[PDB]
């Protein structure tokens, strides 16, 4: 059963073998029946794990080993690559079958991809399989696992501590710890180091290049933000979960703020817990969690950002894809209201890719008719848009040979929320990329 007008949700529990056992079964059938197929991985790390599982099968990897093949049937790329080529003039094949792994990923690109795909199925042109243990709207934070898990609600620290949390360091196994922000992770990683622990810190931006150290290095703690929910694999016996995240929120339609950490969805909680309990020979991995879950995530900027991407993907004349139905009421918008014309869309795409700016911010710049390399907007905003570093106004040497205070016309706190984010924006403002 692969060629019909239907979207299948494959929702086996974490570790049941969606990526390693089921996926190759589908690819083999799609190859056999000559079905133009795309496989969508959330990250390059998952893409490499798919390659091990798919070795032997004719798959065209559109990901950074590629050897020429006369078989053109199954493509594999990241969610974000898929959506990006759909925004670009580059021609994306009209696949008969879409296979989305980790189809709960809530990056705006993944959300937009699911909207595009569900619209193609809804119109009779394709089939689709969404692989995820935690489909949108699940209220089960404690699904089944391969091995029994010990769940404990505790007070989870979010700052350095002197006393009160001895159970954290009095543990000899390996721990994955989900923190509410990169800054909080830094402060916690320094406390754990002080106590004689070996700590690796991961975030979404560093995940691709630094996750590999968790396999070629000795560690006691992985201190990380929510990137590791989707398909990160550690050999850990314990997960510590604050169950909270900073959330980017559009305030008064004019700016994005990072709103003070707010509980995660049951799906996120389930996915974090799902990093352990995966080995049937090891009962009693521990899931220690800091608070409750909430499904009130409509204030997250990524729902509107997904509409901004989807308004810019052509399907047929006068038709704009809707969000995947379980995600469609998360955002109030006018369909098409973010559609840019051809040259501004180009700028939008390039501000998001080489510029490395959040979708919301790239949209403000592109739709103002600013070209990609014109950085005068990073300095000409209102004084409440002044970016601080070490409690003083940040400054850069501009491409016009002047020292200017960083003061963007549109303010998005995600570009100055941590040291790495701000360094990156400072180089963008100076014209260095
Ligand atoms: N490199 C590996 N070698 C052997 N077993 C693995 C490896 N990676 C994962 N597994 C195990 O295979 C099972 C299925 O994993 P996976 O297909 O990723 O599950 P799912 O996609 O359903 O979350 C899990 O028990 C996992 O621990
Ligand atoms: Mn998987």
């Amino acid at each position: 059963m692969l060629k019909k007008k239907q979207l299948t949700v494959l929702d086996l529990h974490p570790g049941a073998g969606k990526t390693r056992r089921v996926l190759p079964e589908i690819v083999r059938e799609a190859i056999k029946t000559r079905l133009r197929t795309v496989i969508l991985a959330p990250t390059r790390v998952v893409a490499a794990e798919m390659e091990e599982a798919l070795r032997g099968l004719p798959v065209r990897y559109m990901t950074t080993n590629v050897t020429h093949s006369g078989t053109e049937i199954v493509d594999l790329m990241c969610h974000a690559t898929f959506t990006s080529r759909l925004l670009q003039p580059i021609r994306v094949p009209n696949y008969n079958l879409y296979i989305m792994d980790e189809a709960h990923f809530t990056d705006p690109s993944s959300i937009a991809a699911r909207g595009y795909i569900s619209t193609r199925v809804e119109m009779g042109e394709a089939a689709a399989i969404f692989m995820t243990a935690t489909p949108p709207g699940t209220r089960d934070a404690f699904p089944d696992s391969n091995s029994p898990i010990m769940d404990t609600e505790v007070e989870v620290p979010e700052r350095a501590w002197s006393s009160g949390f001895d159970w954290v360091t009095d543990h000899s196994g390996k721990t994955v710890w989900f923190v509410p922000s990169v800054r909080n992770g830094n402060e916690i990683a320094a406390c754990l180091t002080k106590a004689g622990k070996r700590v690796i810190q991961l975030s979404r931006k560093t995940f691709e290049t630094e996750f590999q150290k968790t396999k070629h290095q000795e560690w006691d703690f992985v201190v990380t933000t929510d990137i590791s929910e989707m398909g990160a694999n550690f050999k850990a016996d314990r997960v510590i979960d604050s169950r909270r995240c900073l959330k980017p929120v559009i305030l008064d339609g004019e700016r994005v703020i990072l709103a003070g950490p707010m509980p995660v969805t049951h799906a996120s909680a389930a996915q974090r817990r799902g990093r352990i309990g995966r080995n049937p020979n090891k009962p009693g991995d521990e899931y220690l969690y800091g608070g409750g879950c909430a499904e009130t995530d409509e204030d997250h900027a990524h729902w509107l950002e997904a509409r901004m991407l989807l308004d810019n993907i052509y399907l047929q004349d006068g038709l704009i894809a809707s969000l995947y139905r379980p995600e469609a009421d998360k955002v109030a918008a006018i369909e098409g209201e973010f559609k840019l014309r051809t040259e501004q869309r180009k700028t939008f795409v390039e501000l998001m890719k080489r510029g490395d700016l959040p979708v919301w911010l790239a949209y403000q710049v592109a739709s103002a008719g600013i070209t990609y390399t014109d950085r005068r907007w990073c300095f000409d905003g209102t004084t409440n848009n002044t970016i601080m570093e070490d409690s003083v106004p940040a400054e850069v040497w501009t491409r016009h040979g002047e020292k200017r205070v960083l003061k963007p016309r549109w303010m998005d706190a995600r570009v100055c929320s941590d040291h790495a984010a701000l360094k990156s924006f400072k180089e963008f403002a100076a014209g260095k990329r």
